[PDB]
């Protein structure tokens, strides 16, 4: 599924991301949007360490999800990767979640730092009720 974007602000809403340990509704929208274009199925191998990325967060299979061909790997959220190519993203929000408890924060996702830290991301939850 590929989130218009004020559904994508209302559904994270709805499953308690809005201010989950201090981050804004607006950073995970701008998260979900470089990430995948809030495309659910979205995924990109990593030819260089063999891992691939997942979903609407792409979250990564080396320590996040087991897809069962990524050498070495961990399942921190202890879900099968393809629960994060679901229209329904439940469990990639609780992927996230677990993400983000770790020391990082949102800054696990290098996307993140380049496009939505110290910037205007008011935009992408202007008009959407949340
Ligand atoms: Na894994």
């Amino acid at each position: 599924k590929v989130f218009e974007r004020c559904q994508l602000a209302r559904t994270l809403k709805r499953l308690g991301m809005d201010g989950y340990r201090g981050i804004s509704l607006a950073n995970w929208m701008c998260l979900a949007k470089w990430e995948s274009g809030y495309n659910t199925r979205a995924t990109n191998y990593n030819a260089g360490d063999r891992s691939t990325d997942y979903g609407i967060f792409q979250i990564n299979s080396r320590y996040w999800c087991n897809d069962g061909k990524t050498p070495g790997a961990v399942n921190a959220c202890h879900l099968s990767c393809s629960a994060l190519l679901q229209d329904n993203i439940a469990d990639a929000v609780a992927c996230a979640k677990r993400v983000v408890r770790d020391p990082q924060g949102i800054r696990a996702w290098v996307a993140w730092r380049n496009r939505c830290q110290n910037r205007d991301v008011r935009q992408y939850v202007q008009g959407c009720g949340v």
